[PDB]
């Protein structure tokens, strides 16, 4: 929109730049895998950045950004709030490719694969809704909860049967290192949410709340992106013998 | 929206409270389920009413429902009519996860359960456009035509293929009860959709038209849930020794 | 909408015979179909001019279309222009279907197929973003160059891992006759999109610009639907053996 706020603005060049760098070397980092297993875990992991920077992109021309009026009860009742609903939408097109990438370096079964993106969209829509909704306060928190128990659907796959799988592959110290990455950073997007403008807003700046989602998806995307496929590239012997 | 009416409320309602208390059920009664495909067809379940709840929040709050003006030879024609789009929308995620808990226990083909979740998303989209489609009554019905078509393709796979996957992995029994319910109740939605205000509108009442939706909802996500997880709770043998 | 060009109308009514045609000839054509590989790839043909027959019922409704003011710098800045946004969205089910027919045909990885289907959806959601922009024309483009990269690793399976794996399902034949068919025809849509109204606009008709993707839609979905369900129906002993 007709954003003058630098702080904003400059949380979404930001990355789209760190995204554009992390293509480039991740496509050259690629240059010499083996055809296979590997060379297809590289391909859902320039994905990653892919759809990435295709997010900052709806962001930072508005066609992704609406202004949404907050409910009776919430600490801005009445005022219209600038919501980044762009974010909760591409994600449910992010989360499913670092998922799909765990997925094959852990070498796990199809109906399981299948199960937890169906979770991991159910989170991203959900999430979707507690920020669209208008009604009243208490709607808005029950999608909040809702998307909570869809996020442990996800996590649970990762804490059980995904790291069985893993250790099967020959993959599991990878796999563990990751797991840590995975359930930390993503723990970081509710607190933000809820501490941000939409949930309680105990922080009602939106440039500081979209700088704290940027921040994560540097961790989360990018340099996990680039932890897993550093691995692969050396590890292509026991990653294509699954 | 600012609704008054009760018969609409209660069809809303009821709905959160039997889906809240279907997920506690379930969750108990995995609560000994071994490893594999067993643990995997419960995670599948508890996604069923998981999005059941998320689909009568959209309602409840106003977020999935709206206006839309019946076109010329509806028996409507030139009224608004409260239209519950939020049930086909979340429906192309409830009845994919439908499937995949049937797919995996009669162990279906990779390719066959792809094209049917395709087929199913297909008649969801589909009827989501008759409903929203208001130039013309014509095209109404013809996008409700081809919904039905998509249908066929969901069916076909049920009567065939399915039934020849579970004959193989030792599951007939069960698949052949709950082919039975699935295509009956499933008959269901197109009949109220058709008799309903949005279709003929034999039946003007948005909360009657609501109920009807409802009660299926309880049966064929529900009910059908419960059956499927008891049977696969007391046979874990046959179901992971696939 | 109040639309009295009969060149635009044309091009939309003339699909809708031609697909509905398309169906009737494709499941004559699988009356004799062995179960199994063969079966299951004439299901995801059938539903290739079934989505399309849905498509083009959202055109001609004005269900999917809309006016779009091009931003400063567009050959039509400041104007109004019809767009056709429901093929950009309809594509991302019917792209996906294409591919799982010849995914199978070709019996290709599962990791392979999803991600290869997640780029197409990456690249039909974008494309729809570049159409839909109205702030500023880079932003239009810089949709328009993301789509192209994922179109881009689409294409890289077909000429790498795909082609390998039909090498070794026995049907090389079949596939790289109907891989030179995809990407030829693939690239006349950005080419499209490029040239007509919502790119540069060398075309300023809206009416020659649909009858464009009208008529690549002929070829790329029923002829290539044709020869595919052609060979499958003469070849069922290679395909099934798979
Ligand atoms: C549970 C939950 C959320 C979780 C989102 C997550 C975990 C997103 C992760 C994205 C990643 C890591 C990369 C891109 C929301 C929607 C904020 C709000 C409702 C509660
Ligand atoms: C064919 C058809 C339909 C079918 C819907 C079905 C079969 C929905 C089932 C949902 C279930 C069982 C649970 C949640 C519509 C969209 C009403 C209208 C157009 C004709
Ligand atoms: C890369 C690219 C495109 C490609 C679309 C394609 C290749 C569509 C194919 C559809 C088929 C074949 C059948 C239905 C757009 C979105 C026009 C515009 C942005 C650049
Ligand atoms: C799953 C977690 C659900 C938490 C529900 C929190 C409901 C409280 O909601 C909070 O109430 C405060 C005081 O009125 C307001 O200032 C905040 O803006 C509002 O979000
Ligand atoms: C696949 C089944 C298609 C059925 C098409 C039915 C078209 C008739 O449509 C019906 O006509 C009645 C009389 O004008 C009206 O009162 C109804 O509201 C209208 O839905
Ligand atoms: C990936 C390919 C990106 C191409 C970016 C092209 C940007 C130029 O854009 C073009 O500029 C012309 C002159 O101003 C206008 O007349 C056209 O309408 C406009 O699309
Ligand atoms: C690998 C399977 C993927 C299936 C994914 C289904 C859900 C896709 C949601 C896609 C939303 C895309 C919106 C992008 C918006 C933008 O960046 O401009
Ligand atoms: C297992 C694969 C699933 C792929 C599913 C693709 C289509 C998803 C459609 C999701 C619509 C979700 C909307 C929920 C709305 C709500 O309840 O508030
Ligand atoms: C085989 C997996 C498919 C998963 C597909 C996910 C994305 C589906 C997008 C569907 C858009 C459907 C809109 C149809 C509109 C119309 O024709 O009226
Ligand atoms: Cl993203
Ligand atoms: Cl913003
Ligand atoms: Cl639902
Ligand atoms: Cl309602
Ligand atoms: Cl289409
Ligand atoms: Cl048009």
């Amino acid at each position: 929109a007709v954003r003058e706020n630098a702080l904003l603005s400059s949380s979404l060049w930001v990355n789209v730049a760190l995204a554009g760098i992390a293509i480039l070397v991740f496509v050259y980092m690629g240059r010499t895998i083996r055809p296979g297993r590997p060379r297809l875990i590289w391909g859902a992991t320039l994905m990653i950045p892919l759809v990435s920077i295709s997010s900052y992109l709806g962001l930072l021309s508005g066609l992704t950004v609406g202004m949404i009026e907050m409910p009776a009860g919430h600490a801005l009742a009445g005022e219209m709030v600038r919501s980044q609903w762009g974010r909760y939408l591409t994600w449910a097109l992010s989360t499913p490719m670092i998922l799909l990438a765990l997925g094959l370096l852990a070498d796990v079964d199809l109906g399981s694969l299948f199960t937890v993106i169906a979770a991991d969209i159910g989170m991203c829509v959900t999430g979707l809704a507690a920020a669209m909704t208008t009604s009243a306060l208490l709607f808005r928190w029950a999608f909040y909860a809702i998307s909570c128990a869809f996020f442990v659907v996800v996590l649970s796959a990762l804490v059980t049967d995904w790291a069985a799988s893993a250790s099967s592959a020959g993959t599991a110290e990878i796999f563990d290192t990751l797991r840590v990455l995975v359930v930390v950073l993503w723990l970081g997007y509710p607190i933000v949410w809820a501490v941000g403008v939409e949930g309680l807003a105990l922080v009602q700046s939106v440039g500081a709340t979209s700088w704290a989602y940027s921040v994560l998806d540097v961790f989360a995307k990018y340099v996990f992106a680039f932890i897993l496929l550093r691995w692969v590239a050396n590890n292509e012997r026991t990653v294509a013998v699954a």
